[PDB]
């Protein structure tokens, strides 16, 4: 009954985002996307540590998403028989059934479609949500990732001036609790099922043992670096599906940012940290006025440093010395 | 000295709110309302954990107060000789001595009588606060309501447009903390004289055994569920005296939301989540647009589904296809 | 090069701050600060808790530092050889080479000297990070406090009406983790290196044992209150360089609040509690209506009254009987 045109997504791994329109004439369209579920043990950190994942396309976070306003969101949700458990979606960016998580529960080895209308813009968490206690354990187990659902004309300052982006990043921040045993060693175990029982004792205390971006601690550094240039406008997303989060660019700025991540609202300017609030995504754009490495982090220094919680940019370009500069390099006290 | 009408208030028990006009033809007026202190031994939990409470009128929160700007506020405060403390009322809406708490310490036995002017337009936190390390524990024991001071001319969307409410709920979030024996069974206690030497160790720990809405898991659901209608639109008053929380609408959105809960800024449009500082209330508005159970929670999902802090509301009307279908119900995968 | 008239200014201890213009009719010049760093052993309690504190200018927080937009801010940092560890500085207010961290790593003994232009308005954190997991250990010891840069027109509504302050106090909140002994006794150390393990192994555990206003547990209580008068306009400034905070006039409100420190944004009006993100500096100010004690807080209630984080005003002038008054004392209930 609803004939629109058709157009199919091919979704891409975070941090990277697949291609799309900022501004559009194309009219509202039925996008249509196709998430299977993957539970698999991973490792997290670079001691080896092991994990009990359960994934949206085999990622945490699961990818974005991207559609306009207006536009309806087909999603296939597919769980295989490999997998253990039954899972679900729940979108925070619909409206009605608990998200669509009441009408698309399966079991290993079913599959789902459904249907949402984009009627709200900004950056949205989607995760899955079984029911009961399931839902924590399923979202902090790697179940969430984000739909950005953007204004046909793209985005704008709120002062009538476009901001459109070169380029956007995706990062998904993932609160985790891996119970260690006596000796104070972290443990392995053979199924999420049998990790279920340590796992929520620790979740109920509410400390995480890890809090990383892209799945492990260092998934955004060295080779897999984030990247720009000196005058890019870059769109970074923020998701935290679980617990607070507060971004900060060490070395810039966010100068057009949207925390609660909802483009009807105007962007603040010009912030040091901005605040993801548990349960959402919001989004920062900066320009790159200088080179060189910058690290993005959450600004509890403990989490960035010890748990995982860094991310790496480096950047090229010239070196503006009306900016910053080295007057006096390091030398002893007269 | 000050001759103005009085109007007596009828307070009712949360998440009710008293009858009330939003905008109104009234003048200032005294507003009168009674306060009487309750010390209680509650079950907190299906599992039948008790809690030594402390409560304004017998509940936890204490009733919603609604006014509107410069009505003088004038509460009798009563702490009944069945009582074993002192108490007094801080109200975050009016201004000199400590909120009223300087003016309305109050032995068992005693009851005062305060005014001030409702000079500051929001939803407002009052507690109570005897001095040094009561003030915590009085509050967490649940010592703690709110105050709604409405604009004459109702509330409105900061671009000349009215934003009417066809009812009102308050829901207060309250962080509990309930100490563990040896064997890792929750400790009763005879008095709140006897649960404060563990309630206070485990408080300094600042993780809380329980974290609900209206006083018990569970209080806001089956019977007690929220109610509304598809074209409804509802105001959620959100409270936390203590402790951060980040209320969610699951399936539905905040479609203007004060989350800093103060009426002289303009609302935020179109969120998913929304963060109530600790020690503060806000106030969000969603018109439903889907019938069915939707789940209100504080989305750290963990405290959510696992310590206590999920609302339901039953939603009655026509389901909306065009907003959500499910395409292709669940099927075994080609 | 760079050929501007420069000033000097002369650091003053927190709270208070080096006199400065709002408004100012001067243009850009270089602005010349030194700070010095010391490592030492404090009393942080009462009852005679010590700590190995690292600070800027022998104070936690680090002194205020103010200029204007568009000024340069060139920075002498000695890192005397009665120090043991290397030391550096990152501004959140600065652009390029982690905002100047990447650029003043000092040895004992050495100094070295960075100038950055202050292109972004608003309060902002400067804190040492010298890299990996010592970044936050040197910044939860004490390496942190603000900087302040004011539009050259002063502060304004948003609405074309000027603030201006009568005067400003900068508060600077600092989490302290000081580990305990088997007995329950906080641990005395003979250095910060000694210091070091059992600090980070509570750190990663993110609860504190402190939360501190200007460096100890009642600093800014009795002979170091803050004070006003009635019809005095105050700006506090309010840090928190690595966990988050809720800041809260107890008696008063924020009658204009940049919650998130920046100033190209409007001022929310007429909070009663106001939230910084921990890596961020924000500001409220307050027109004093009611003489007599205020407590200035961070709202969750147990750090404030219990871990330290709680600071008076003291306010002299007229009671003002309209906004508040006691209609009947305490008396025995009818
Ligand atoms: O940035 C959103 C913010 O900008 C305003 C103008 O101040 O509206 C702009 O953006 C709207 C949503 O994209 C457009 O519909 C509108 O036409 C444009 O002026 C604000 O109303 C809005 O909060
Ligand atoms: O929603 C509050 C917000 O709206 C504005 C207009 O943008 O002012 C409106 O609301 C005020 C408070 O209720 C009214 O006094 C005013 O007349 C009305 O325009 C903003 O100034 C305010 O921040
Ligand atoms: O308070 C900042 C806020 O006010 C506005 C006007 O609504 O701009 C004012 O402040 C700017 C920064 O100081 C001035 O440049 C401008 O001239 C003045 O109108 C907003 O644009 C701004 O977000
Ligand atoms: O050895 N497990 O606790
Ligand atoms: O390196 N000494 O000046
Ligand atoms: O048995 N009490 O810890
Ligand atoms: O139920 N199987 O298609
Ligand atoms: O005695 N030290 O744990
Ligand atoms: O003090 N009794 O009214
Ligand atoms: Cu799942
Ligand atoms: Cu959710
Ligand atoms: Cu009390
Ligand atoms: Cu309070
Ligand atoms: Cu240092
Ligand atoms: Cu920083």
């Amino acid at each position: 009954d609803l004939k629109l045109p058709r157009q199919k997504v091919e979704l891409v791994a975070p941090p990277f985002v697949h291609a799309h329109e900022q501004a559009t004439k194309q009219g509202p369209k039925i996008v249509e996307f196709k998430l299977t579920i993957e539970e698999k043990k991973v490792v997290i950190d670079e001691k080896g540590t092991t994990f009990q994942a359960m994934t949206f396309n085999g990622s945490m976070p699961g990818p974005l998403m991207v559609v306009h306003e207006g536009d309806y969101v087909e999603t296939t949700l597919v769980n295989p028989a490999t997998n253990t458990m039954p899972h679900n979606i729940d979108f925070h960016s619909a409206t009605g059934a608990l998200g669509g998580g009441a009408l698309t529960l399966i079991n290993p080895g079913e599959q789902v479609v459904l249907r949402w209308k984009a009627t709200k813009t900004g950056v949205f968490v989607y995760h899955c949500a079984p029911g009961g206690p399931m839902i924590p354990w399923h979202v902090v187990s790697g179940m969430n990732g984000a739909v950005m659902v953007l204004p046909r004309d793209g985005l704008n300052d709120g002062k009538g001036h476009a901001l459109k982006y070169d380029k956007v990043y995706y990062v998904g921040e993932q609160d985790m609790y891996v119970p260690r045993d006596e000796k104070g060693n972290f443990k392995s175990y053979d199924s999420p099922g049998e990790a279920f029982t340590d796992t929520e004792e620790m979740m109920k205390k509410l400390i995480p043992s890890h809090v990383v971006f892209n799945g492990k601690v260092g998934a955004l550094t060295g080779k897999n670096a984030l990247t720009a240039n000196v005058g890019e406008n870059v769109l970074i997303v923020h998701s935290q599906a679980n617990r607070d989060s507060r971004p900060h660019l060490i070395g810039g700025h966010g100068d057009y940012v949207w925390e609660t991540g909802k483009f009807g609202n105007a962007p603040e300017v010009g912030l040091e940290t901005w605040f993801i609030r548990g349960g959402s995504a919001g989004a920062a754009m900066y320009k790159f006025m200088q080179p060189g490495i910058y690290a993005y982090v959450t600004h509890n220094l403990i989490e960035a440093a010890d748990l995982c919680a860094t991310a790496h940019f480096k950047v090229e370009g010239k070196w503006n010395d009306d900016l910053m500069t080295q007057v006096k390099a390091p030398a002893e006290i007269p």
